[PDB]
């Protein structure tokens, strides 16, 4: 029964053409569904505007907040109000927070160097002070980062990100190790899972991950800006190959903005738990004598699903619009293939299933009855065909 095998794969192929046609109809309908298309577009524009102009409701703004917070947090751990290294005037420097030299004896035994030039430290400190000011007005305690649209709050986010970039490169490049034992945080540095090691900052994942966040957000900030321009050349249709291309590009771009936010969330999520406990309470570091990173991360996660699931939906409609012309060609080819294949099947004496006119294009005297592409698949005959495929198992 070379008979049966031939039939079984012809059957499986017709069945596939029919599934294809059904799926193409839906795509074609969506693209011609003006209200759905406008809606998807308006969603994306809306999302672009919020992302670009808001300081509460922008996913990229909120991702920046969290990253800056986390940069200042690491700074506070590393240096802050009680240095985890020893600074020296090229002996011991007059700067605030410098620990006693016994620190070095006790915690920096072995081959690694825990000293730093005052030169190098003062630049670090300067950058950190700037980035602090850029995040917040010291007396008002109110936000000082501007919406991504600019400062029409006195700091651009690009500025803050550039500060952060400089500060972390400097920390990573400087061959001074940090003594984690110098960090004192009640309920953290004195319990199981406290961290008391001494190594270069680049050996701690928390540093590397925070560092990797910055270039990501710099890309996201640029992408976010150009999207606001693209958004101006697209309006809701009352009814263009130019539109089809643009909306699809526009939609993908919105997806990438969201994806960048998710990339940040992922870099927070993979910080080792023990290190994250210090970071999240860096503001409680005690010196030799309110920050809420968790809420800011939560806000990123929520933004990603809240906005991002909608941008996926719109993207999927924009894809249907982009593929309209091509989907029209493909549905026609596929119908014709299905029609010819059903005829070849009909002419087989051993053929058991009735397939005549299994797919058709309804017509009313001088025109298609309900659209050029609205093929009707007979459901009895399709059911039959499927049942025969399943029997052939």
């Amino acid at each position: 029964t070379g008979e049966l095998k031939n039939l079984n794969e012809k059957y499986e192929q017709l069945s596939q053409y029919l599934n294809q046609v059904a799926s193409l109809k839906q795509s074609i309908q969506n693209a011609n569904n003006i209200e759905l298309v406008n809606s998807s577009l308006n969603y994306l524009k809306s999302f672009t505007n919020n992302n670009y102009n808001s300081t509460t409701q922008s996913p990229i703004f909120n991702a920046v907040q969290a990253v800056i917070t986390s940069v200042l947090g690491f700074w506070s751990l590393y240096a802050g109000n009680y240095l985890t290294f020893f600074v020296v005037n090229k002996k011991p420097a007059s700067v605030q927070g410098n620990p006693p030299f016994s620190t070095i004896v006790q915690n920096c035994s072995g081959i690694e160097n825990c000293a730093m030039n005052q030169t190098t430290y003062d630049k670090m400190k300067k950058l950190a002070e700037d980035l602090q000011a850029a995040q917040q007005n010291a007396t008002t305690k109110a936000n000082n980062l501007c919406a991504l649209s600019g400062c029409a709050p006195s700091s651009t986010v690009s500025n803050a990100l550039n500060l952060a970039q400089q500060l972390m490169d400097l920390i990573a490049n400087t061959k001074t190790a940090m003594m984690w034992k110098n960090i004192v945080i009640a309920g953290v540095s004195n319990v199981s899972g406290a961290i008391d090691s001494t190594d270069y900052p680049t050996q701690y994942a928390v540093l590397n991950n925070i560092k990797a966040m910055i270039p990501i957000l710099q890309q996201a900030v640029t992408l976010s800006q150009s999207n606001h321009t693209l958004s101006a050349s697209l309006q809701a249709q009352a009814t263009n190959p130019k539109f089809a291309k643009d909306i699809y590009a526009f939609a993908q771009n919105q997806k990438q903005v969201i994806s960048y936010a998710q990339d940040i969330f992922n870099l927070f999520s993979s910080i080792p738990k023990d290190q994250y406990r210090y970071l999240e309470k860096a503001y409680l570091k005690i010196p030799n004598a309110e920050v809420n990173l968790n809420q800011e991360i939560q806000t990123i996660q929520n933004n990603v699903s809240y906005y991002g699931n909608r941008v996926d939906a719109a993207l999927s409609v924009a894809k249907d619009v982009y593929n309209l012309k091509s989907n029209q060609t493909e549905i026609v080819t596929t119908y014709n293939n299905a029609k010819n294949l059903s005829q070849e099947i009909s002419k087989l004496p051993y053929n058991q299933v009735n397939t005549k006119d299994i797919i058709t294009l309804p017509y009313d005297q001088n025109a298609p009855a309900a659209g050029q592409y609205n093929y009707q698949i007979n459901p009895e005959q399709q059911s039959n065909l499927s049942q025969a495929l399943a029997a052939m198992s």
